[PDB]
């Protein structure tokens, strides 16, 4: 089946992934040339997608970072190969390969795959999220059952990104509120959330190849994951993850 | 010295494993902190208990000379959501001098360390130690940051300030707690910054951070660990980072 399969993908992009991270001169006096990140983007992309024609030849294929059919028709993967590169290129751990599969836009399978974590996560419609730490036996994952926003922890990525002056002054303002408040970036919010070690992830600008595999897993926790507009799932250019019990408080107060 | 601390580190690491493991995580409300004072508590008692270097002090459960200074579990409200960023700081102060630090977090499976001179090392799941160097970032606008939160940024004014300073550099996180150093330590990170910050949070990072070539110093430019608050950076960006947050 499926999962099966994208569990496989991603056993075969962290062999791809962890070579290239370990090969990194990480040496900087500017901004980081990101050149090799981009060259180990495409180079898992490029083995995910000569792995899918041959193995589910039916299925589309969405890239990141080559290109898929614009629509959203019938069995899709979709595939960041290392979501949170600017960590990658600086030597910092926090960085994934998202393998998802979407039937008729609505991810149906998906794989988060951090092996300098020692991480995996993933979810298959109607058959639960899981965790492995280190390869070891998987977990199941389920939301924390916080109901109070003075009792929560928030993580999110940078304060940069909530660009209209208000957003920027709610969010704020919703982090004065929270009991705990980090950033650990990138998919780490979200599988927090998924793990129920935190209570919301917040990212103002992202996109659908940044989100497919964590909704599925985020659901299959038990949680909700939505746009700041409110719209469930991966397509809505930002995302709030929560525990369910805590979305309409977030929303509404970023709204 | 060097030796005994990172002993105390690996004995420490039992217990806290151990008991990270044990916890119960279902929660609904303000985590029961309890488990982890327990936990605190235990190896610390350890630790005080571990004996050989008998003449030496020793000092947060629980400044002249030889002097020891613990924190057993720093990111005890990580460790208490089952969140893996905490870790145990073992550091030796001379006349209130950091000379030997240890920051072991078993949950993140690594291990930093320095005796002043010496140089500074990191282990990753327990394999061969490489040396830290910081990083050669030489312009804000380049530079990599990390911290805690935003609400410990109490001062209308300066939280304005630190908000802008998030603002002009390249990239922003918050690791939060020790690891945001450590990171700077490594290169990985050129700055980061905490406005309310123990001694006993800081000793070893400080010992860390200089035998990698970075800087640590309160927000108002003090070298060292006593400050009440910290700055870590790779050095070149230290004075604009001190000039835009005063
Ligand atoms: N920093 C990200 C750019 O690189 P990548 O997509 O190759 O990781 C953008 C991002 C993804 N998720 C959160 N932020
Ligand atoms: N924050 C991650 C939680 O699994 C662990 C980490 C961060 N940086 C390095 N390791
Ligand atoms: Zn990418
Ligand atoms: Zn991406
Ligand atoms: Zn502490
Ligand atoms: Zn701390």
């Amino acid at each position: 089946d499926d999962l099966m399969l994208a569990l496989a993908l991603a056993d075969r992009a962290d062999e791809l992934t962890r070579v290239r991270f370990g090969a990194l001169d990480l040496r900087i006096d500017t901004k980081p040339d990101l050149t090799p990140v981009t060259d180990a983007d495409r180079a898992v992309e490029s083995d995910v997608r000569q792995t899918l024609g041959r193995d589910r030849p039916g299925d589309g294929v969405l890239g990141e970072e080559f290109g898929g059919s614009t629509t959203f028709t019938g069995r899709q993967w979709i595939v960041d190969p290392i979501d949170g590169t600017k960590n990658f290129v600086r030597g910092v751990p926090v960085w994934a390969s998202l393998i998802a599969l979407l039937e008729d836009g609505v991810p149906s399978v998906g794989v988060v795959s951090a092996p300098a974590l020692q991480r995996r996560w993933w979810a298959a419609r109607g058959r639960g999220a899981f965790a492995s730490v280190d390869g070891a036996r998987p977990h199941r994952l389920s939301v924390s059952s916080v109901a109070e926003l003075h009792s929560a922890s928030l993580s999110f990525s940078s304060l940069s990104g909530w660009a209209r002056p208000g957003l920027r002054e709610r969010f704020i303002g919703l982090t004065d509120t929270v009991w705990r408040v980090r950033a650990y970036g990138d998919f780490l919010s979200y599988c927090l959330v998924a793990e129920g070690a935190v209570d919301i992830a917040a990212e103002p600008q992202v996109s659908v190849w940044d989100l497919a595999a964590l909704d599925i897993v985020v659901r299959e926790a038990g949680g909700r994951l939505t746009s700041l507009d409110g719209v469930a799932g991966p397509h809505g250019g930002s995302a709030v993850a929560t525990n369910g019990l805590l979305h309409d408080e977030v929303l509404t107060r970023l709204n």
